[PDB]
């Protein structure tokens, strides 16, 4: 199936190679595309997977998987979008190939190569390793014996969508380890279900509010009030020392001795990036902040790019990060197509990313967005902007239900200005003060 070589070759079929995909072919008319992902899916969005599949109107989303924005498909593209791998070498004017159920297992730099889990080689001109991360799990999960972890879901897939949206249908309770972005989408998500259904949803972290990684304390606790009322027990300043079997239920025990029955849980516990191929390709990982280390333009090596949840980069105004949102794999994976067609050009479009959890609470944000960081916040907590400061600059921004004003935050993280006077920055979205 596989051709012995390829001009553009794409390590992963997410949402940053598709973005490359689509961008080489933009700037190389006619070019060859091969992606290799080890999913038997082709390349598809995630967002959709915590938020409007639940939603939807139709109940057989979980097939069609489709949903309102206008409706529309999970996939970036029908298959119709797509040729062959094997005929990849001879269609006139080229085109995008995606060989499924196949990994790449070993990188070989100086040659050019790659070798996959079912022994075939693929040599190329330019790659771009665009792997992503894998779901990080809980000590006290793994230590709790095989029908624990059989009933322990981490959410990823369409195939967790999928598994998880069958058991809130079956069993009475479901438990959410986690208060990051995730976990907090699905207690909203499993909390309208439940509704419905009179079943029961947890939601538990050791933070004192949803969001607390990332929003000042106040608006943390806000949240967590928000998605209570979305028919959630969320219990904060929550560590979990051990899971076992009592009775046939999963029983969860804290550290501060409260205990939590329920019949599944649902780990969401943040990402581990994918950096297996960079001890065969000898490729540098950073040891700060995890992944495939590049530098401005994402390039790790003379033909090798990273992009995506992978790919920690060196960001010319904000220094080196590495990044994890939808927005920020499709920059990245369109920049890196980019450069391998020549541009070379640095990371400077500041992607942004988006959350929404019920009815009441959507917000955006932008930059260097971190609650250990200096806030200030100006409400109207409906409506409101929070200024993310290091060195009196502002370097990131979480717009509270305030929308279509991303361009003006992309500009004033930008402009990089000392501003002595934040509350008429705060005009600038329609706003007319809390400090951390
Ligand atoms: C449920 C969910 C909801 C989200 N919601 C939001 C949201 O609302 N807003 C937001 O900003 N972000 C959101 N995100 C984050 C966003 O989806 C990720 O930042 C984005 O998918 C990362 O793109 P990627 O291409 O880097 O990685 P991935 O999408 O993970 O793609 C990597 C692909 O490569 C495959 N792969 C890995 N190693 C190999 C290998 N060696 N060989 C072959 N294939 C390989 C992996 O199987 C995977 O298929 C969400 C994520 C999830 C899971
Ligand atoms: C930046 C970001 C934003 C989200 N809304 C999000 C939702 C998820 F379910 C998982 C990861 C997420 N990452």
């Amino acid at each position: 199936k596989a051709p012995s070589h390829v001009p553009f070759l794409l390590i992963g079929g997410g949402t940053a190679a598709f973005a490359a995909a689509r961008s080489i072919r933009a700037r190389d008319p006619g070019a060859r595309v091969l992606i290799v992902s080890e999913d038997p899916e082709l390349p598809y969005m995630r967002p959709p997977l915590s938020k409007e599949l639940w939603f939807s109107d139709d109940p057989n989303v979980t097939k069609t998987l489709r949903f309102k924005q206008k409706e529309r498909s999970i996939y970036f593209q029908p298959p119709s979008f797509y040729v062959s791998a094997q005929d990849l070498p001879h269609i006139e004017n080229g085109g995008v190939a995606v060989l499924t159920g196949k990994k790449v297992v070993q990188l070989d730099v100086r040659d050019n190569m790659v070798k996959l889990n079912d022994g075939s080689q693929i040599t190329y001109e330019k790659c771009l390793i665009a792997t992503g991360g894998t779901p990080r799990s809980l000590s006290a999960i793994d230590r709790a014996g095989a029908e624990v972890k059989s009933r322990t879901t981490l959410f990823r897939k369409i195939g967790d969508f999928r598994s998880l949206e069958k058991i809130s249908r079956e069993v009475k309770s479901i438990t959410i380890i986690g208060g990051g972005f995730l976990g907090s989408e699905l207690a909203c998500a499993l909390g309208r279900k439940a509704r419905a259904l009179g079943t029961e949803v947890i939601q538990l972290f050791p933070e004192k509010g949803n969001m607390g990684k990332i929003l000042p304390e106040y608006l943390s606790n806000w949240t967590m009030e928000k998605v209570r009322r979305e028919g959630v027990k969320v219990m904060p300043n929550a560590i979990v020392q051990s899971v076992g079997v009592s009775s046939g239920k999963l029983l969860i025990k804290l550290k501060d001795g409260r205990k939590v029955e329920t019949d599944h849980i649902v780990a969401a516990v943040g990402l581990e990036p994918n950096v297996e191929l960079a001890k065969t390709g000898g490729l540098e990982i950073d040891s700060d902040f995890g992944g495939f280390r590049v530098n401005a333009e994402l390039q790790a090596r003379s033909n090798i790019w990273v992009a995506g949840d992978a790919a920690c980069f060196y960001d010319i105004k904000l220094g080196r990060r590495r990044v994890e949102h939808h927005d920020h794999a499709v920059v990245s994976g369109r920049l890196a197509g980019e450069n391998m067609t020549g541009a070379a050009k640095p990371y400077w479009h500041q992607s942004m990313f988006w959350s929404d959890l019920g009815p009441d609470v959507g917000y955006e944000a932008i930059g260097l967005v971190d609650s250990s960081l200096p806030t200030v916040g100006v409400f109207a907590y409906g409506k409101g902007v929070i200024f993310y400061l290091r060195d009196k600059v502002v370097v990131g921004i979480v717009l509270w239900n305030i929308f279509n004003r991303m361009p003006i935050a992309r500009k004033i993280i930008k402009d990089g200005e000392q501003h002595e006077d934040l509350n008429e920055v705060a005009k600038l979205f329609n706003i007319h003060v809390l400090f951390q």
